[PDB]
């Protein structure tokens, strides 16, 4: 039975963290073979604070420079170097833990788990998804920066973000594995904003399907519904439009619980023109628009 925030074991990646230092900044590194990836700005001072030149910040530097503390024992930092908004660097020793890994850049709704950390040790673990906007509503603090987001399938690891930057807003944004930021964004302490968030339709349908395979089915409904139908009432609720992509995902639940994908739009569209008043969902009391199809599989299958 039960459901709840399940996040993959850390094993692989605990292997895989390091601690990187630069001045009076220093933050969480992923050390796969030889190499050692962290944000870039590690190099930045209160430079962040403006404007800074990696370009320039970086080429006024030198290997020497780099305290790369891979938990309780040190490397040497044999060179670095620059992939986009990642510093890569490479040392001496590779490590012998390294697992099976690839490099993915995740898109908006997918989820994943992060490895919270603090100068290379990691603290906890929780889950996440990739918010509308590109987002990412985790728990990180001073030092977390570094700090990566993966998914498995035993055999191998499957790298997606890397925490670069806290908005003002108190959310937090990063890269995938190639230094790329997801959305707009940029490593600078100034200027940024994050847009009007929507919600993930399909986690929400694939949430509701979980609240029922596990007893809780009072939001079921007769009314039915239709896709082009639906997706008015999404309008009004930012919520993010039904593709019928997404409906030939839900089948594969929809036929095992016993409730066509249209039927569940039909219920969400009540729940949300209506309400609930009292009558929750699996624990929570709001839609649970955190949970892809496969996450929902996963805790029952």
């Amino acid at each position: 039975s039960g459901f709840r925030k399940m996040a993959f074991p850390s094993g692989k990646v605990e292997g895989c963290m390091v601690q990187v230092t630069c001045g009076t900044t220093t933050l969480n590194g992923l050390w796969l073979d030889d190499t050692v990836y962290c944000p870039r700005h590690v190099i930045c001072t209160a430079e962040d604070m403006l404007n800074p030149n990696y370009e320039d910040l970086l080429i006024r530097k030198s290997n020497h420079s780099f305290l790369v503390q891979a938990g309780n024992v040190q490397l040497r930092v044999i060179g670095h170097s620059m992939q986009n908004c990642l510093l890569r660097l490479k040392v001496d020793t590779s490590n012998p833990k390294t697992p099976k890994y690839k490099f993915v850049r995740i898109q908006p709704g997918q989820t994943f788990s992060v490895l919270a950390c603090y100068n290379g040790s990691p603290s906890g673990v929780y889950q996440c998804a990739m918010r509308p906007n590109h987002t990412i509503k985790g728990s990180f603090l001073n030092g977390s920066c570094g700090s990566v987001g993966f998914n498995i399938d035993y055999d191998c690891v499957s790298f997606c973000y890397m925490h670069h930057m806290e908005l003002p807003t108190g959310v937090h944004a990063g890269t995938d594995l190639e230094g790329k930021f997801y959305g707009p964004f940029v490593d600078r302490q100034t200027a940024q904003a994050a847009g009007t968030d929507t919600t993930i339709t399909l986690n929400v349908l694939a949430w509701l399907y979980a609240a029922v395979i596990n007893g809780d089915r009072w939001f079921l409904n007769r009314f039915t519904t239709t896709l082009n139908d639906f997706n008015l009432v999404a309008m009004k609720y930012n919520y993010e439009p039904l593709t019928q992509d997404h409906v030939d995902i839900l089948g594969p639940l929809s036929a095992q619980t016993g409730i066509a994908v249209l039927d569940m739009c039909a219920a969400l569209k009540e729940l949300l023109q209506n309400g609930m008043n009292g009558r929750t969902i699996l624990g929570s009391t709001i839609l649970e628009d955190e949970f892809t199809p496969f996450d929902v599989v996963r805790q029952c299958s």
